[PDB]
């Protein structure tokens, strides 16, 4: 057949959760036996986000290629089976590279090279390139209609509706339909205005999404479908709601997943959203509470930890385990002491970049290892947990990253390049991305947890665990759990001491799916269900 | 000496309260001894709001020169001490009206009569008769910015800021800044785009009023201020607030009326707002509650009855008494019976038109009389209270007003011309609206109440008392304690034999203000916490 | 002083003359005595004009220090003394370019970068270099307003106009105002609408340059500034002329410049518009006439040759000639041969890349040289005289540049990396660009012309005379008039056997103003006016 695609604008505001609206619906199309994609077009400068600050625009999502990407193919994936990859996510500065490049080594054969048509070329090629093949190709447009910054992407997907036709086309439009407490109405001015917004670029919508703290009722979408030229059954309401699993049915009752197939002559079943339905059942009957303390160095914006908190939420739906996470700072550790570490069921230290706050990190690894509280680290909370391990019972005095102190007398972590022992002596793209086979030792925790020999985790790192000094911290009983590649890098390392403590290099966050759960996380709730008991 | 223009216009959504917006402004200019004055311009096609329903409209306001108008001219005069008139509001409807006739007399002497200029000069023409001879004249321009309705108003307010010069005339725009709760951010995008929105019709403003749930922060403002060619101290937080009376102290304290004196080279003292503050402190300082219930047939929309339910505050603030003000629909009165008005320290019938509800209301008159539960009412509450006490105490079987039973044995309530007695005898504009002088009877609670001989309050009614059969309800004891003309109209009966029973003719809600409260209220809201003591 | 900015912007169409008009208002400032420069923006992808194509967008101009320019940059210095550099011409191109290095090599520290404030930061700091300085910069704002590919260019000159403030910064807006033939009248509306879409950019014009056909009525103009916010007087007319140089009285004429100084305070004398009264006055009093044949392969786009043909013009106004300028299809040589040649008082050959057409050129230099027509060679028009003189007078067959035939025998034009003999033996940036000193030789046409023993014109091309096929040449008659640098290239050559022949490997149609003429273009046009005399 041919490709359909339902092109995704935000109108009014941003931060109305236009990721998991496209990833809702997708997941309801899939439902229905179709072949779906997402695609995030971010209206951003930066080539990829991978220069970008944890603490700006959030996590860094990682793909099975090793793409740094919006942290909404995280959404994709939790939502859809259709793995993401590069061509999935790109940006203005994407766009513009790929065009300057192509520009300065005459491809355009002396042609003045234009927003229209090169840019927009530029932008609809990736468009296709990441959608066809599939039945329906949900394209989400960053940034908001009236803005500067997306009006090249909005320019280029009316293009494509022209070019494709309309029976092969849909325009979905979210907006902000806000209460006012003082009226008690929500209001639909905002609406009818992004509209015609939305319009003077070009665009006619033909579905609206209409964002707000509680349903909008009839007449207010009756008053909407009147001033847009959209049919009342294709203004759909997406109030806020307690869980994000709630969604697809959500929108599935109102018919939106039915007036798509129709639009686009798709002749597919009803939508079984049965494991959905499940993952609602599991989070709203646990068995028993835990509270996880996340003691990172980027907690001022918790979107900085998006997987991991879902991770750790998907942890407690395989267990019938509610879990409490309190999001606590690694300098208020340095600061005020383990004082705020109690009351805690288990600890995670997530990844994270910078010497700021890492001394806390190391500390809290120490308290959770001497206290017998259950640990997960994570890339840096692996590091630290090695450091721990290397000062405080290996006794190797101020143990550290050459990240953080580069001229340090023991650099149990450090770059291959400047591997060295505590004597300086030596052996005879540092950057690892994506998914890579990882080789589980026999008799550890996590060989039984994933219950085989390799997994496949996806990395995001420089900083390895010094080979040249492991041997030393192995001899203290320290376990090396996990390795992989020629190199027989360090992957995984548990302290067997301990009821429950495993630090991994790899971001198994980013293979965590609220129906799938994971092996990892799983196992780590389970462990803090545990600890909790026996208190 | 020049008159100076702050035109007021609202962005995002209706509902912003720019009229309060405005008269709390007005309020802090009139507080620096400024001769102030307010005007609504309303695009709605009504003339005036003398046709429109309470259930639909809200309250219909009567000014002093017998303007019937819109309720936001109710909250000027609660704001400030200049009167209104018919010149401080006027309509669409009134312009439309206004140059159709000089067209069809021919006073444009063949010329095509176009938007611009005729319909943009009909409105500047009612601006500068309003406004001139003030210091500062506040013009709200009703409608939304982006809305077609307003585009007239908009347009000649233009042209006025040219011709008068930007030296006398400035651009006060209220936006909606809001919340997301999914983000904790505040949003200004909807004021970025609303902004644009404004400048595309020919106008940039100079001031920016910033409504939202919560104050906006120094970040936001100066984000706002970047993208909309505002200085920072020139974009105003103006929150959600538990009192309106507060916005006067929260726009002084953010320098707006310094702005507004410096951009028109005004040299005047600071705002003494000690009168504001005092109201404040009585508002926050209750030291006993009453409950009065509000018997009447448009409680489904309360702002019908908008200056009434101020009153009863106002008559609290004098009193130092919260009053829990519960509204009753008066057909539930005729449905479930009077143990529906138990549990109410008083009670207050207001006015209305039409019998629907009108026999509930007689028989809340009759409950209140006969179980000695306090009673101010007000116009058709005055009608009730004559009915009542004609049927139950002067023995008049089914005695009504003519509105109601044209052809009533005892129509103690009917219009002039219709004044007729029991057996059919008669004696050998109906319309009353606006200021008529009231000589009170001596030795009247009313007389006491109001300290003079003479008062002067407002009326918007046409059905009199019946002085045919008055005698006879003079007789069984009822006491006229005002009237007005050269036909002796009663505006006020009393009821001895009850501690406190009054019922008038007039709208004193029309002249109660908060600072200086009303004479009748006061009484009222006096006499209800007394009666909730003796319980 | 504070240096003071000029944004000009164009509505309504593109082709409005935006950089003449800036050149002219640049003209009377520098005539009041003021320190004045003028930039281009242009809103192409391309990184510079050196890729595009003179087919496209019209002549590549060249500045001194060599950077590729549009043409308007050739307007400019034809129109003000202040010299142009790289800093007066960039592109949305060049501004991705740098934002997106900066990026990826960590200037912006883990920040998002957007389009503001990151592009708009990029174009205000280029704007700013090349600004600063100078009493008033006129920034010239490419792209029609209303538009996408101008926006970011909008909103950078919108807050440097808050930032600097608006003592210093006016908006100047060039528009159609088009003429109805049907109805008699020229039309404001677009002009009207073009106004409300740069205020809902964010920018209010200070001043109305309106581009007709014929001036724009005092009626026409009181409408648009009734419309525009803006004064009457700051409504200019700008009709079409049949000379460009008039354009800067036509302005004065309108106190164009009297309101400028006016709004900036500054205090300058009357401009003295004497150098631009007597190119006029020139043009209008010509003593005789002369047809020259422009020989070229870029014909069909006139624009090509811009200055070129600016050059030819000045050419007369310096000898009181009025030049016919004949474009000739060098490829109709080809086809028709040498009948479309006749009747040309002199032949210019100019710059051109690419081997279409050029056999054409040869066979057109050819035929001037024998028939004793005065030539004139430019770059591509020196190849083809050599080539023509190598084949038909030195005996070379087939005698060819390396760029057209790279294998020929006789490459009498190659790249220096190229230089080989007859026999294929050899000697034991090729792109040359902007000004180069050149070493003139005695008892040459041209050392008399410049009236200097060294000259500095400027240069782009990589093709050079080959040294080693030179000798045999020059043997066969062949005369160098002019060499450069340390490899001693041939600049100038002359065929001395003929009244006029010259061919140079510069472009001196970049350093040819109307006011200051060129020694080169002069004399040729003298030579053209001598031949046409003797026939
Ligand atoms: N394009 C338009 C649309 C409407 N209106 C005018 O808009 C007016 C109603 O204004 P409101 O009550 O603020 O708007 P609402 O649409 O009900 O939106 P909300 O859901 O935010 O309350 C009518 O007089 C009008 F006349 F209908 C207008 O002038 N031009
Ligand atoms: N005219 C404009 C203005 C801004 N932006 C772009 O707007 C983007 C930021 O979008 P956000 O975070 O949703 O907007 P905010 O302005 O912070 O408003 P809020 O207070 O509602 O959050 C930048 O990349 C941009 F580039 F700055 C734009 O493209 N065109
Ligand atoms: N913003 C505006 C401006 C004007 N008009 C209406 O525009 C109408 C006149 O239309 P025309 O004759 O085509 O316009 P012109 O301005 O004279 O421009 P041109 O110079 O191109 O002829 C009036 O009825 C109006 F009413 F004045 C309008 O409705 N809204
Ligand atoms: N239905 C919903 N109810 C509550 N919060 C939601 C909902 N959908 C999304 N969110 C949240 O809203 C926030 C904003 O989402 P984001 O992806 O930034 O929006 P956008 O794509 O429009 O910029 C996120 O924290 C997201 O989890
Ligand atoms: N600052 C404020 N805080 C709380 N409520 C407010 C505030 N300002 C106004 N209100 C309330 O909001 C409503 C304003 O609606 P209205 O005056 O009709 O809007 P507009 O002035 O935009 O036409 C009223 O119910 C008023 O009491
Ligand atoms: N006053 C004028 N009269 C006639 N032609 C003019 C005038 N001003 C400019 N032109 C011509 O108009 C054409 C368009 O100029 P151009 O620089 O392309 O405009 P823009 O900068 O708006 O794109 C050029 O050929 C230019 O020489
Ligand atoms: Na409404
Ligand atoms: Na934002
Ligand atoms: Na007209």
């Amino acid at each position: 057949m041919t490709t359909n695609y339902i092109f995704v604008t935000g109108g009014v505001v941003s931060s109305l959760g236009k990721g998991i609206a496209a990833a809702s619906l997708a997941a309801i199309l899939e439902a229905r036996g179709l072949n779906v994609t997402i695609m995030k077009l971010d209206p951003y400068i930066n080539v990829d986000p991978g220069t970008m600050s944890p603490i700006q625009h959030g996590e860094v999502f990682v793909t099975e290629d090793g793409a740094e990407t919006d942290l909404d193919l995280g959404h994709y994936e939790r939502f859809i089976r259709t793995k993401m990859s590069r061509r999935n996510n790109f940006t203005t500065g994407r766009i513009y590279s790929d065009v300057l490049r192509k520009e300065r080594r005459g491809d355009y054969l002396g042609a003045t090279v234009q927003v229209i048509p090169h840019i927009t070329n530029a932008i609809k090629e990736r468009v296709l390139e990441g959608g066809e093949g599939h039945d329906v190709v949900l394209v989400e447009i960053g940034g908001t209609v009236g803005d500067i910054e997306s009006l090249p992407f909005l320019e280029a997907i009316r293009q494509m509706a022209v070019e494709i036709g309309r029976e092969h086309t849909l325009f979905m439009h979210l907006t902000l339909v806000p209460y006012m407490a003082a009226s008690g109405e929500v209001k639909t001015k905002p609406t009818q205005h992004s509209v015609k917004e939305l319009l003077s670029i070009g665009i006619q919508p033909d579905i609206l999404i209409c964002r707000s703290d509680r349903a909008v009722p009839a007449n207010e979408r009756a008053k909407i479908a009147l001033f847009c030229n959209v049919p009342e059954k294709a203004v759909i309401s997406l109030k806020d709601v307690d869980s994000i699993y709630k969604i697809p049915g959500l929108l599935k009752s109102q018919g939106l997943d039915d007036y798509i197939c129709k639009r686009f002559s798709l002749n597919c079943p009803e939508a079984n959203l049965s494991e959905w339905e499940q993952v609602i059942f599991e989070e709203a009957n646990p068995v028993s509470e835990v509270t996880i303390g996340m003691v990172g160095k980027y907690i001022e914006l918790p979107d900085a930890y998006k997987s991991v908190i879902e991770a750790l939420k998907h942890g407690g739906l395989k267990n019938r385990v509610s879990v409490n996470i309190k999001l606590i700072d690694s300098q208020d550790v340095e600061t005020r002491g383990v004082e705020i570490l109690k009351g805690l069921d288990a600890i995670l230290v997530p990844g994270g970049f910078g010497y700021r706050g890492v001394e806390g990190m190391i500390t809290t690894a120490r308290f959770a290892r001497e206290n017998n509280i259950p640990y997960l680290g994570i890339c840096l909370g692996m590091q630290v947990a090695l450091i721990d391990y290397a000062r405080h019972v290996a006794n190797m005095e101020n143990a550290n990253s050459t990240e953080f102190v580069p001229d340090c007398k023991y650099p149990v972590v450090a770059l291959i390049t400047e591997w060295r022992d505590e004597n300086g002596n030596v052996e005879v793209g540092t950057m690892r991305l994506g998914a890579q086979q990882c080789q589980l030792v026999d008799d550890s925790l996590v060989r039984q947890l994933y219950n085989a020999p390799t997994i496949v985790e996806r990395h995001r790192h420089r900083y390895e665990v010094n080979n040249m000094l492991l041997k030393q911290i192995e001899d203290a009983g320290l376990r090396v759990a996990g390795r992989s590649g020629d190199d027989q890098l360090v992957e995984i390392i548990e302290v067997p001491n301990h009821p429950w403590f495993v630090a991994c290099q790899f971001h198994p966050e980013f293979t965590s799916t609220p129906r799938d759960g994971h092996p990892l996380f799983a196992g780590f709730v389970k462990a803090a269900s545990e600890f909790q008991k026996r208190q």
